[PDB]
């Protein structure tokens, strides 16, 4: 009963009937099918050999259209006649045709209205595009509807910028460019999105507050709720998707400006003039939006397994992914729920021989994820005193694949070692590496831009279920699946109701060999975790990237050197406590090594526990409180991508701009000083003890 | 090597000539007799036996009068003669008389001003004085100069109140019927206060925050300051205070309305009229302030002495209390200092036989407690992680005597057990219960006012250097001391220049008695906290309080039962959650009980530890930040005074007068839920773990 027993069970087969079961219907949060398969679930890890099984049940603000009044948008005349309208819902693939409940496209919690405008051509309504527009190419947004593609940036930044740019809607659509391999057919031949299909997604900006009427507090039975109007984080204008065929209808008649260089075409046969508004002939058509979809607030279901632990039951090692899908969820998630199951399975048949793990193994089936990371949030609100002082790690499991080329692996630096360790120990499924490891294939085709024959490994932001555990609480995090050689656009046919069990088994993986290895990575980091004497985590890899992002972020700063003069702005305190913290790790490593004694045990692995939470500050970062981990946060630009002293980053973006110098600069020397302390204060949680 | 070992050690001798020691001069916080005597701390521990004994010095926000400029108030005619000046130091005492370096009488961080104008007479300033004086008598304080009487409440809170009323300065004074107490002599030949006699004190409202410029982070080298504008806590109209003769003469003339009834009548031959200004013949008279003090960052010193714990050294039982003075400081703090100091020699006696206790003892000598805790709270910022991973309890000692009559205990539910086993072992030193216990004179002397046959415990708010540790952190804290027979306004030589060693020793403790039998309380607690298998915390005795605290905020509420059905407003979750706090601290116990495995018992032992942190809520209290705890908050009206449900407490708070009550009703609804939730959340983590 080792950890090649735990991994030997695991089975592609296993993983290949899962996702099956779970696809063939949809799952869509808070419908009657996900409370199905959730019980289905529960049932399910019971038999498999849990200690205990519980739905944890919330009630929380959802979006859904209006069934009987669609949303759409048209180009009217002169007269107010619609002339084009976009397409009520996408043509359902092959064999599917009849299945009922598949919602239509649309953009989660966008409000109602019917605005009307001249339309402007924003590339991906990144911060940079409309920097472009405004400050470069003098066009003024504000009254217009802004047209953006998908890609590059999680689509709520888009509309919190389009919204700040004065935009009265915002449509989004799926380039080709973006969504459209080269040399691939469309679905059902191949992988590639075709002109109906439509991505869904949720606009929500809500920094990790969860629930948007219930944010710190779990929305249970009794819960004061704010007023929608109070409510976090819903966009002020409304908003809605469409596919390429139907953006290129409303593309084709844009005038004004040209776009100011190629970055800014896509792939269709239109010139991607930024507008505002149609060229000469059709100057007098407008493009109106008609949307009617509902927030209402609705029970969501979580499930929540146990295997306790033998020696140290108070200690919780999480593996989690969510199970609401948009449509089918044939890739996202289910193909990460599957490996799941196929996880769940495998320790439960060690379990029925007689083994426990040493610490205690938590398995969570989360709800609501599409919506905003629902159901993890609240559950961590409910639990987080017992998290906070008894979480050791949090493994996220959503996706599995989103491509067959090689490992993506995001985690804290803490789990560095541990990552190296394994891959190096599992079989590479690659097409050519027979024979060699996962960590050689890995780091041949993903190879780090630091360090030589070592593989990158990037810095966790948000957008998935791992965030409230990491960027809330300061609970060790890792993720890992297989992906493609576009990394925060999705794969082309992302949340569209072509994402089915076909497309994985004929497209992706038809042997389930990228599933199986990714499940042996996740459940192989779980066993580890949960197994390992001492935690497997190794802080001197904390100090290494410690250094490479103070560096980064004097960098950045000293592109403006005379303000530094000026305002007396040092990177001093920063790089000591850098250095304090390599010197203190360097000693703590060595007696982690020099230490029969269970007492002096349970303190070192309590410090290498606790050295993810000293980075998190309990007054979280400036206006978004529920951020409080001080050296990593989701970008506010992107939350997809992390961002790295994130306090001092914001604090020095576009600060040539800022109307008072003096204010800004005091600022950015603020963010030092709370970045110096927490390095410090952190390594101090590393030192003798007394 | 055992507590009776420990209790025999202490010596009443001892407390004496420390007490000689620390106070034959002034120890004012940021001067360098206060540094000096630090390092003698430092070197004394050291010699005593203590493992490490460090300083650890801030830079803070101090105060203090302008030596060349002095702060005085006139009686100014109408040609701006200055006809009365109070006095510009007190008479000192005899034998002092050539000592330098006493601070005259200030009000600590009053801002500079000259302000003339009509008296307005307050009496204590309390929120409900200033409620009977504006709303009844209709009394308008906007623009005049108001004048208050000492006692009831924190000077900080009559600031505040004075300040919201429109008051351009106040003058705070000590009356004899607060401050004499009758048949008694004023000092030098009995312990009343002489009519020259002023009590010194700060008079911010810091919520909590520490050093008025670098809340939430310590005050270390490379801190980052607020700007004083942007200062925490700080009164922006100036304030003085005088003794009973400067008063009188200022009372003296007063007019307009009489006193609305004789509890607004102290002992002075004056009418008490309100106000404002003068009676007819005096009626162009005018008082007028001259404030010249200036706030300057100063450097303070805390010791830190360090006591290795044999078993558990990641386990911190803390013994704390301050060495800053206002003067001389012979009661307060130096009665308690005296006490820890020989409360150290004793545990580095049995260190020196080889003795250690099972967990890590950490001694503090704490700096500029005076000035608004600010050396405690400094430093619980910078070690605040290690705080709350490893912070059993917190044990203050400050002033251990401020009368002879009985023993004062405040403390966390979770000591009660701690105290009346302890206190049960304990000797009395009362006149007429010698051979009994302790308990059974405090229990005589000092009856709980709900139990038969058992002492008054009361709650925890400020005013102390317990708060930053209990309030912002929740670590369990306690405190115990010998009290008088006026319980939140001082003795009555308290923070005068002749709170002396001679009051100490001629009339409060001649026999330094009642100084050792608080030495071995405070000293008994720790060494159990420290030493003992199991923590000695009793859990249900949480539940008890807990549903008296509901019952009580519950009728609050119920004065306003149309309110209560206009809004459904129900106590119906807050009750349920502390049912079942009752109902899981009682199966807890019983495990406790029936549970050799040093895993299982560090598991409990940390239950018992966190469950005063389960109380602290991340987001703070409503506009207070720095108090976390749900049960307990210090009184929005009165520092020192600790409030039960202080979230619901303050949302209730003279409702009746909100203008928009549905708002109103639904921020108490709002708060109910958090106190469920967190009561809920707290008895959670008391559950098996898994
Ligand atoms: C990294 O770790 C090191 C410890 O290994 C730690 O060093 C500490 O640095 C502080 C700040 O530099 C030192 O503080 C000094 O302490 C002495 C007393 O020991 C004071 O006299 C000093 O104050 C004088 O000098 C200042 C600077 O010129 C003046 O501004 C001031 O007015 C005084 O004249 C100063 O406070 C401290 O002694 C060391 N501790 C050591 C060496 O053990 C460093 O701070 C750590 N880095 C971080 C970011 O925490
Ligand atoms: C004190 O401890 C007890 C547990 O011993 C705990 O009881 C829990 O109470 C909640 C809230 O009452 C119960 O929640 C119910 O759960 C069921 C499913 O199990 C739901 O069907 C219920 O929802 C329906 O009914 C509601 C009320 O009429 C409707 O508003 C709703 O729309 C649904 O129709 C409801 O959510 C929960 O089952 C129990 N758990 C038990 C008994 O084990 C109680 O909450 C604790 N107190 C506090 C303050 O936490
Ligand atoms: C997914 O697999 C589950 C479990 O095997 C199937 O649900 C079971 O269906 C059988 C036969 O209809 C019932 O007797 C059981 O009660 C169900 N077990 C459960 C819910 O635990 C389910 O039919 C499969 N779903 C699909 C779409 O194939
Ligand atoms: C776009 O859809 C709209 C709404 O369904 C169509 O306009 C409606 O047409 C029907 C039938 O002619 C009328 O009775 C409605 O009053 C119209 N409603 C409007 C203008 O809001 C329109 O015909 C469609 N356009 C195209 C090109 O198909
Ligand atoms: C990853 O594996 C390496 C190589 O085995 C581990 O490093 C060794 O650990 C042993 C056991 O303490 C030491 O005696 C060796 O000196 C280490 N070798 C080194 C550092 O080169 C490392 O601990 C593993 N990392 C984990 C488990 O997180
Ligand atoms: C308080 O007691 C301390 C310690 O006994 C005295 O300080 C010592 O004084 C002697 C003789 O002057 C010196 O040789 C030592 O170096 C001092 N020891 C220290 C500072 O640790 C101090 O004199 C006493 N203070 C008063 C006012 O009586
Ligand atoms: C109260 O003190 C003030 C200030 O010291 C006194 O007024 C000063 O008196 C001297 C000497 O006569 C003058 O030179 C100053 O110009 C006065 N300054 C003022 C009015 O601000 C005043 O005499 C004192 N009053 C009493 C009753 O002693
Ligand atoms: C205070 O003392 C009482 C009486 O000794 C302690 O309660 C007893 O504890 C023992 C040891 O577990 C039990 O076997 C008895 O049944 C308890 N007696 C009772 C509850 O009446 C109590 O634990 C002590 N409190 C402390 C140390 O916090
Ligand atoms: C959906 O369609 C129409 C819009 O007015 C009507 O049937 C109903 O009000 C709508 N339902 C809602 C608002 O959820
Ligand atoms: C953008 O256009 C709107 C239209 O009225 C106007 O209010 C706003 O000032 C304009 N901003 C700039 C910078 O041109
Ligand atoms: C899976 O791998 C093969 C080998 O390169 C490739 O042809 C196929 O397109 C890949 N699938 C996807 C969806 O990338
Ligand atoms: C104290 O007295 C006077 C007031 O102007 C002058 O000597 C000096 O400026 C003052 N010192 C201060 C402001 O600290
Ligand atoms: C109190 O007096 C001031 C004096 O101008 C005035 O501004 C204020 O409105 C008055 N308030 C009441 C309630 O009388
Ligand atoms: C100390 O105790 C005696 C006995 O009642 C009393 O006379 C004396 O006033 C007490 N001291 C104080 C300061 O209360
Ligand atoms: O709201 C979020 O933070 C992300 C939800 C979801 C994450 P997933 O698509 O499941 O990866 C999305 O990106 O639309
Ligand atoms: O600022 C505070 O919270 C209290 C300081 C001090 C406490 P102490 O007099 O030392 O009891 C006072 O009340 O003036
Ligand atoms: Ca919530
Ligand atoms: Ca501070
Ligand atoms: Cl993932
Ligand atoms: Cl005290
Ligand atoms: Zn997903
Ligand atoms: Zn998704
Ligand atoms: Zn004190
Ligand atoms: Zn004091």
């Amino acid at each position: 009963h080792n950890m090649k027993a735990f991994l030997d069970e695991l089975k592609a087969e296993n993983i290949k009937k899962f996702l099956y079961n779970f696809t063939q219907i949809p799952h869509l949060a808070g419908t009657e099918q996900n409370f199905q398969l959730a019980k289905q679930i529960q049932s399910q890890w019971k038999e498999f050999g849990l200690d205990s099984v519980e739905l944890a049940h919330y009630d929380v603000l959802l979006s859904y259209p209006n069934k009987t009044h669609p949303n759409y948008i048209s180009i009217i005349n002169e007269d107010g006649n619609e002339i084009f309208n976009t397409s009520l819902f996408e043509p359902p693939p092959p064999g599917y045709e009849n299945v009922s409940d598949i919602v239509p496209p649309f953009s989660a919690f966008s409000p109602q209205g019917m605005p009307e405008g001249d339309l402007v051509y924003v590339n991906y309504a990144r911060t940079e595009d409309f920097f472009k527009l405004e400050r470069d190419m003098k066009i003024n947004c504000s009254g217009k509807i802004v047209i953006a593609r998908y890609g590059k940036v999680f689509r709520g930044n888009k509309v919190k910028n389009a919204q700040l740019a004065g935009a009265k809607g915002v449509i989004l659509y799926s380039d080709p460019a973006d969504y459209f391999a080269p040399g691939v057919k469309s679905y059902p031949d191949g992988w590639n999105l075709p002109g109906g299909g439509v991505q869904r997604g949720n606009i929500l900006n809500l920094n990790g507050a969860g629930d948007p009427l219930t944010p710190g507090y779990p929305a249970n039975e009794y819960a004061y709720r704010r007023g929608i109007a109070e409510a976090v984080g819903l966009p002020s204008i409304p908003v809605h998707p469409i596919g390429y065929y139907d953006a290129q209808k409303l593309l084709e008649k844009m005038g004004g400006s040209a776009p100011p260089d190629s970055s800014w075409r896509g792939s269709l046969k239109v010139p991607y003039n930024v507008g505002p508004g149609f060229t000469g002939n059709f100057s007098t058509q407008k493009v109106k939006m008609h949307i009617h979809s509902t927030n209402e607030v609705t029970r969501i279901y979580n499930v929540i397994g146990t295997l306790r632990g033998a020696v140290e039951p108070d200690r919780y090692v999480i593996l989690g992914g969510h199970r609401d899908s948009w449509v089918f969820g044939g890739i996202d998630p289910q193909s990460g729920a599957a490996v799941v199951h196929e996880i769940v399975r495998s320790f439960g048949t060690l379990k029925k021989e007689g083994w426990r793990p040493r610490r205690t193994i938590l398995f969570a089936s989360w709800d609501a994820e599409e919506f905003g990371l629902l159901g993890s949030t609240e559950w961590a609100e409910e639990n987080s005193r017992l998290l906070q002082e008894r979480g050791v790690a949090y493994i996220n499991a959503d996706s599995s694949i989103e491509g067959n080329y090689t490992l993506r692996v995001d985690c804290t630096p803490l789990m560095y070692s541990l990552v190296h360790n394994l891959t190096k120990e599992l079989k590479s499924p690659d097409e050519g590496f027979e024979g060699k490891s996962l960590y050689e294939s890995w780091t041949k085709k993903s190879p780090s831009p630091e360090f030589s024959g070592m593989p990158r490994i990037s810095k966790l932001g948000s957008g998935n279920d791992f965030e409230v555990f990491f960027q809330r609480l300061g609970i060790a995090s890792g993720r890992a699946r297989y992906t493609k050689n576009n990394k925060f656009s999705g794969y082309p046919l992302y949340h569209s109701v072509y994402e089915t069990y076909e497309l994985v088994e004929k497209f992706y993986d038809p042997m389930f060999k990228y599933h199986l290895t990714v499940a042996q990575v996740r459940g192989g980091m779980v066993f580890e975790l949960a197994n390992s004497i001492v935690l497997p985590f190794d802080c001197r890899d904390y100090a290494v990237v410690l250094r490479k992002y103070a560096d980064k972020i004097y960098s950045i700063s000293m592109k403006h050197p005379q303000e530094m003069k000026t305002y007396s702005v040092s990177f001093d305190s920063l790089f000591s406590a850098v250095k304090n913290f390599t010197e203190i790790a360097s000693k703590f490593s060595e007696r982690l090594q020099d230490f029969s004694n269970p007492i002096v045990l349970r303190m070192m692995n309590d410090q290498l526990m606790f050295l993810e939470r000293a980075f998190i500050d309990p007054l979280g970062l400036p206006d978004r409180p529920f951020y409080r981990h001080v050296i990593y946060a989701p970008s506010s630009h992107n939350k997809y991508a992390g961002e790295s002293f994130p306090g001092i980053y914001d604090a020095l973006f576009d600060i040539e701009s800022k109307v008072d110098p003096s204010k800004a600069w005091g600022e950015v020397k603020r963010q030092i000083y709370v970045a110096a302390f927490t390095v410090q204060a952190a390594a101090e949680t590393l030192s003798e003890v007394a």
